[PDB]
């Protein structure tokens, strides 16, 4: 039969903010550094 029929591999850290993956624990810290640090995403006030 066929199971999987994926040739990528396996990505647990999956950040709940966005929706993003990764391989490995550090990749998802410093995604989320964009999350934490208001720069694109943010209220109406200079
Ligand atoms: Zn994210």
């Amino acid at each position: 039969g066929s199971s999987g029929s994926s040739g990528s591999g396996e990505r647990p850290y999956g950040c709940n903010e966005c929706g993003k993956n990764f391989g490995r624990h550090s990749h998802l810290i410093e995604h989320l550094k964009r999350h934490f640090r208001e720069k694109s995403s943010g209220p109406s006030s200079g």
